[PDB]
């Protein structure tokens, strides 16, 4: 078929796949900075503001919590409900996703040349 | 070991990791432009022109079908025996690969800005 | 939580996110050149010194080989210990990680234009 069922706005370059949650949640990162949760329906969940663009995939953990690397240099935690569980500073960009280990440790890799473990 | 099996010529840079289907075709894109199929031992099944390079690797649908996005704006949908599906046009560039639904939706971004939903 | 755990420090930008083996074993590219394997506690197991920045994550087999390739053009396969087991030339950098098919054929393309086709 091929046809559109719809688009939905962010305000530049959309740069890495987004990430599909159980509930059908479409979660994607914008160079304009911001994390967007998509209804199914194309309407906008909400959305998360971090200071410069996100590069990369964002990573659903076991509990629902959404994690995204930000190029302000934080990794962000983000609750299903969009408000910020926290937010992880290291020295420069991060520009991959990180990877949960089975005991919930955060791994992120930082442009300051260091690999960060991080309780969940 | 690791002696050399083959290697097949693109005619640029090869940016994205290989995908291999369920009958053993091993699909890439190439800066080039050109989607290859490439069978097993090394000859090609099929090439499949796009407008400029392709910078993801592609990804396979459950019927077979695999999706692929091009700098030329247009995601494409490949039949296996290499005939045009469809393509669906974009305003900018696609950078990174395709993500499908449960439903079958296809959900791609472009640097346009959109994160775009197709039917399949 | 979001409280460092540790962190590990690498010489240059780590540009590809890590890669946890089926022994707990944390992997992560560094654009210094070295493929790291660190402890879950965050030591050094070992590095693996490449000529030039490794952009991409190494790809592990389920033989535990792990395979990633480097800006210098090679595609190493690692011993769990961290030896040598092989190394693979080709003639520009690889950017792409690996792909490893269902008969033990490791698959790579390059920046100069090929896909190989490895035998392990």
């Amino acid at each position: 078929d091929g046809t559109e069922k719809w688009r939905f706005k962010t305000g530049k370059a959309i740069e890495a796949s987004p990430v599909i949650g159980e509930d059908g949640t479409i979660y994607v990162g914008s160079n304009d900075g911001h994390l967007y949760a998509i209804n199914p329906d194309g309407t906008e969940k909400w959305r998360f503001k971090t200071g410069k663009a996100i590069e990369a995939s964002p990573v659903i953990g076991e509990d629902g919590t959404i994690y995204v690397g930000s190029n302000d240099g934080h990794l962000y935690a983000i609750n299903p409900d969009g408000t910020e569980k926290w937010r992880f500073k290291t020295g420069k960009a991060i520009e991959a996703s990180p990877v949960i280990g089975e005991d919930g440790t955060i791994y992120v890799g930082s442009n300051d040349g260091h690999l960060y473990a991080i309780n969940p």
